[PDB]
């Protein structure tokens, strides 16, 4: 993976989606290791999104922000197998 990310569907849409759910599976299986999902600035809703995703699949070990939110609100910092 290109840094470990996730890009959000809402504001760029080439072909970011449904990204987490597969590697989150698939990191873990792989490797032990953390992302960063980049979920949107401008409408907050595929960020939202990821947390309720996070929550109803195990994969994780688990979510919280970065704390640049008060500057971006763009980034989610999300740990696999921790």
């Amino acid at each position: 993976s290109h840094m470990k990310l996730v890009l959000a569907k809402n504001t760029r849409k080439s072909d970011a989606k449904s990204v987490e759910l597969e590697d989150l599976y698939h990191e873990f299986s792989e490797d032990k290791r953390s992302i960063f999902y980049f979920a949107p600035t401008n409408a907050h809703k595929d960020m939202l999104k990821a947390v309720d995703f996070f929550k109803e699949k195990g994969h994780t070990a688990y979510l919280d922000e970065v704390r640049v939110s008060t500057d971006e609100k763009d980034f989610l910092y999300e740990l696999h197998i921790i």
